[PDB]
């Protein structure tokens, strides 16, 4: 006999003095709720918004002594979500928020039991939006930390405790990748104890490392912003001296080069700073520029000018292409090198 | 006399001692559910957000002893959602949700009825948004497998283990179309059984294999970049020796197609590795790139250069334009030939 | 004295054993539900998602045997929504609901009447996004049918049948007018009787045929395609044997078909065929890239080329100019005749 | 003593015989309720979807004679929403609601008071998304008229009647500005009721005017295809007879012309019919096509062709050019007083 | 003993004579309410529809002589919010609400304590969209003052006063920055009082001044603007009389900056006045289309033209060049300096 749903009603009911309006422990140490997170999805990390999507298993550990049964013989007694209103629960919030909520599909997705001496674990699901900003100085080589934090709302530091368990404290699903980023191993653990003027409230926070994937970004803006300074190179070829076509792709290699560098910056958020792509596009603007501004520089020595004379300005005109024919080379590889050994190490 | 509504009130109401917070067959076997679904509808596969909507019926089968009436003489007592939160039931969720609702309109769309021995019918209408990772390496070509999996929340192995059952576990609607895919009709049916450190949980999984339609890409980007590359050879045929045409035609020929293969990738993930599509635009973009660099390498050789040498350095570069005017629709050829054998086998 | 609130409580309350949990006519004939709707709005019909959002006044009526009073003076007794979930109500949903709600402002918009023998009528406010395939082959010339059906859930066919009133099963507000379409007047209303393995269920449909309106495509689509052909016939009249600027008149009216061509389907679901906007664009296309290929076939005859053979190659290249600046008049005339004869009478 | 929470409970609680389910005045002359309403927030007007967002104050004064206290020494008695469930309240909602919520921040914003003889004023705070049909025959100078109506929903015209008050039925904020538009300050009142098959239920509407600020379509739409038109009068200047750049400006100013004409309707509904900025694009299209038909012209008569003939053909071809030069300042500056004195007035 | 919520039940329960209903002082002085806010998160600040979002603390803070408790030992008492609906709460809206939400993650997130003398904090967590009108007449340099305001809605002037505090009003979280904005500390604090027909009801806001971070602006908009100049001064060297690329310099550079001042205005209102991306736009437009009416006058005075007659018309064309050359680094400087001069003081 003595059902669970019956006795345990005994435990938390009108009989015993049980009230859930008031903490374990009262007027006494602290309550140390320990807590560690389970991420089913991760992702959707937006930057115009700033902020990331996350869905994890919150699990909760803490001691109440008046839930401490003796006399029944198992060791652990299940909860069902219809009474969860009915036993003391830390008052857990997200200081970045965004926006939330549970999951209630074909039962609320709430997990409580409570063992013999009173370890009371508390399992939920919740789907956040979590804010964290972005640091975007080297943009398609950056490592961001987007952090969540867990704060109590109503008690202070001298009520409520929050900790981190020894145990792995963030867990992460098998197979969860992402579509941009990968998230690194290493997750750091600290306090984030805040000061109101209403009192000190608890906070623990874990950080997650998130590196890019430069192998999009390889393939879309840098290879066709590598094509076009070699498409501006054509222009050395061509009649070797002055024709109507060299301004024509003078021109047209500075167009779809400024229809790049602005097209870059298409899904980005306005910031005050100059970036990685940036710096990779105004200066490959500078090798399809220069390449129109040497051919007016010829077209206005060839076309200057006796027969000591015809030696002068013809050999002038023909020493500006077959330099610079080489040069373009040089210095943009030069910048090739002094780029990318900025960046990666970093 | 004796209607259902007031004698079912008898069966799990104050007396007969039923605790809908109590599982069938406590201190004994685990409950065996059994389960089946059947899709309305199905489709809104997003792939920035990787993830498809679907909405399905949700049956869910089990015994329960406590319900087994004797005396009454119908067979099977519907039960409506006005009284449904009276009796167990399993607490199964699914373990990608990414945020789903029930449908309560006009009625909460619930079924539940009860046949003598106890057999437990119970059918629900839910609306999924459901997560898949997309693996689009030949993209137009794939062959994508998005899952869903039914798991228990509260309850471990030992307590409630999923079943499908053998007779259709997975029905489809009648003229359930997709405007992007074709929907398989082998569907698999295996065991996803979670280990968690607060224990084992049941879990039953369907695979959906997707298949897309390639008669959409095969019209917008196959063929407008088939057309590009017979346009880019009108140029071996424009003036036979020199133009400032042959450059007209060279450059702009390389725009459209920049911005061709940055449109291809519009509405696209920004995955790290290359796919099917980029190697069609950066392929096709050489051989309207290499046209360009034949007439820079005939304007290097015609206009070089006696009586004797008047006859080398014309048939030298009217030998470079009769036989890439045939060399090439043997390169894009033999490049056809390859690409498809690769994609359309796998 | 006797109010009607106070004598309805009578009516359905503790005495008299109404329960309304049971249906009416228990034990005996189904319940004949007959139903009518009056759309107050429509449209937003999407095509990416292939919905369409309606709203509607959806009247239920059926016969209660229980609530036919007799003494109290009145022909019919209105019902507040507050008492609304005291009475038995058909379970009615939509078999594409896809998301709907009920409408709750100032008051929750819900009509109950109640007659003399026990007619009862139910009109509610509801907002719909109705799901509705796309049949797509004659795109800005297709007739649509959008559907929408109205089953039962938990009674099945002996039960609870559904019917359309004779008296108009479907009304249309006054000025309800589309920004795309047109609804035509004849409105269908068939049967659509689902089969599951848990029974069979009653069905009532009403199809709505959705007529374009191709106004807007033939200004923004038809005629700048049309203009751009006679664009590409200018190059039959510049200099009228060779020049630099056929080349780029031929160039530049495939460049902008080709983005006209991809502009036309900015926002249209991708589907595995072939539709009507499409060989309006890629038959078009073909004749201003045949503009193109003619002049790299004249400057090929006419710079191929004595006295006497000097009057063969010109009066050669000048037969293909002035016949062809003729016969492209009549062959895409032949076409124009073809294209709207296939699809006006379709 | 004697509080007013105390006291009102007495006037509309158990005792007194007051029932909330029935109306005041019941079998006798109908509830004249009257309306006015205060617009905090208008606008975010989409045309796509063809409806307007506004956040109104619905006050709402009738009377009841059962509230009417006596002997109470104050003259209103406030109801703070808690007990607002507890009283009669018409059912008031909106014809074309579209969907819409209430307030409920940190109070759910509802004010309600009772006067001595009866008289209660009920004023609540509602997010409208409402409908109005756009009519875009002349579209940057129209003045569009957006209404929103008031019904009743389950009391007919012989039980409960909506009027508008005479002392300002409707007010308007003091600094409420719109972006794109300007409210009127004449706003039409009248009715607007309503015959259905049920019944004949109340109805009033308000007007409201909106007229366009054009001096945005002024700056993008106007001026760039008025500098067009004179980029299109260079090649009139030229070389003066025949030039390989006159039909480098004829085609290019067809080319953006035809992107400004199709990018002026970027976000606007697929409207059967023409509409205002289609005979400005329409119009000044020709106007960039018939100068490069010109120079077809041109170039068919000066390169057609002796001593005297020479005379003739070249007299002819510069004929066109010089009178052509001032002609199109002639018949663009007809039409352009054409247009406006055509749509200003309207 | 004396646990304190079985204490407070005894506060504000059956006994003692306390009524939620009923604010504190009643028929007496108002009610003085101080208020202060922290703002966690700001931002996303949207232009179309001209709102922004915040996420704040809402602190408040009365005096309630009935909640004055004397025997109890402690300073204060805390209430957890399943109770929250017991006591008196001012009702506090936002006049710009906009929709609004509260928290309700894990616990609804509010915090109430109550000291000895009867001071009540109340501090709960909204989430708010609010509206602010832009002022956008110089756009990138604007100081945007976009303000929230506190008003009352049941309870008039002489029944409910709010206040801000002295001991700093409004808080900001450390870290919080912005992606496009920066906050200025400076923060004013004044009042907002409302009259309507109803009364006049309390208000306090605060105003946030946002500056514009200008980085972006001169990096996308600025320089290839600026750079578009430079690329037009091109053809006042290419061939230095007459060429046939000139033309080709001189509509291109027209082109892409018509693209790029319509391009600037793709994500704003559509304001009806100019701003001052526009006259950076509308001016520089100028600047290279004056550049290709220069050329259409040198080709005019060059072509048009004996011995002494040769020496007038080539040093009269080549006098245009020369002297343009020079004054359009003159007139681009001169407004250069007359641009800045007027935004970066203002
Ligand atoms: C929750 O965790 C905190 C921190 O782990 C516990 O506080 C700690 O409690 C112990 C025993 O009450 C304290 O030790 C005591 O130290 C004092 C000198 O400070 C001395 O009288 C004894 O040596 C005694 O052992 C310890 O100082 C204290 N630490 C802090 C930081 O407060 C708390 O007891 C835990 N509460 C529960 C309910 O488990
Ligand atoms: C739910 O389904 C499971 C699996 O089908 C059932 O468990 C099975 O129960 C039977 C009978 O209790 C077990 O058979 C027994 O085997 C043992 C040796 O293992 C031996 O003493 C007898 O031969 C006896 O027949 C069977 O092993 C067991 N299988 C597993 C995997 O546990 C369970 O009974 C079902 N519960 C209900 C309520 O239907
Ligand atoms: C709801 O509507 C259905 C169909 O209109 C009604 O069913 C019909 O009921 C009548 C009278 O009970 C049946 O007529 C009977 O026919 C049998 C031979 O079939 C014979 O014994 C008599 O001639 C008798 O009149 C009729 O067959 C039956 N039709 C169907 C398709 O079932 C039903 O009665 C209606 N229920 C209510 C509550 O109005
Ligand atoms: C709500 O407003 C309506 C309309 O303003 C009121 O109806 C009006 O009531 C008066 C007095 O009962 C009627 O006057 C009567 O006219 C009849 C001839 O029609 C004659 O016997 C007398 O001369 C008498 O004064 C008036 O006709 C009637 N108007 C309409 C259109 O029905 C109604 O009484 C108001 N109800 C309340 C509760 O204020
Ligand atoms: C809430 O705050 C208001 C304003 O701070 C308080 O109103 C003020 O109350 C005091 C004392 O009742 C008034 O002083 C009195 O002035 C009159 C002449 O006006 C004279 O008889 C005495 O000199 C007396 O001190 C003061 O005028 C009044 N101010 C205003 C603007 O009304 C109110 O009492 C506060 N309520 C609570 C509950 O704290």
């Amino acid at each position: 006999p003595m059902p669970p749903s019956e006795f345990l009603d005994k435990l938390m009911g009108k009989v015993s003095g049980y009230d859930a309006r008031i903490r374990p422990n009262f007027k006494g140490p602290p309550v140390n709720v320990t807590c560690n997170i389970f991420i089913n999805s991760f992702g959707s990390i937006a930057e115009t918004t700033m902020d990331y999507r996350v869905n994890i298993f919150l699990r909760q550990q803490w001691n109440d002594p008046r839930l401490a049964y003796s006399e029944y013989p198992d060791d652990s007694l299940d909860l069902d979500p219809s009474m969860l209103d009915s036993i003391w629960k830390p008052d857990l919030f997200f200081a970045n928020e965004k926006g939330a909520n549970f999951h209630e599909v074909t039962t609320d997705n709430k997990l409580l039991r409570i063992s013999k001496n009173g370890n009371v674990l508390y399992s939920i699901r919740i789907t956040l939006v979590l804010a964290c900003p972005m640091d975007l100085k080297n943009f398609p080589m950056d490592v961001q930390t987007c952090i969540m934090q867990l704060e109590s709302f109503g008690y202070t530091m001298n009520d409520l405790i929050f900790e981190w368990d020894e145990k792995g404290a963030v867990q992460v699903a098998d197979g969860l990748t992402l579509p941009q980023f990968i998230l690194k191993e290493e997750k750091d653990l600290r306090y984030c104890t805040k000061h109101y003027n209403t009192g000190k409230f608890t906070c623990i926070e874990a950080r997650f490392h998130l590196e890019r994937q430069m192998g999009y970004y390889l393939i879309q803006m840098y290879i066709p912003s590598l094509l076009i300074v070699i498409l501006s190179w054509v222009s050395f070829w061509i009649n070797m001296d002055a024709a109507p076509a060299r301004v024509g792709l003078g021109i047209t290699t500075v167009l779809t080069m400024t229809t790049q560098s602005s097209g870059s910056r298409a899904s980005l958020p306005k910031v005050s700073y100059v970036k990685a792509i940036d710096i990779w596009m105004a200066v490959c603007l500078l090798f399809v520029f220069s390449a129109l501004l040497e051919y007016a520089a010829v077209n206005f020595i060839a076309r200057q000018h006796v027969e000591e004379m015809r030696k002068l300005f013809i050999s002038r005109a023909k020493r500006i292409d077959t330099v610079s024919r080489v040069a373009f080379p040089l210095v943009f590889l030069i910048f090739n090198i002094f780029y990318w050994i900025t960046y990666k190490i970093i």
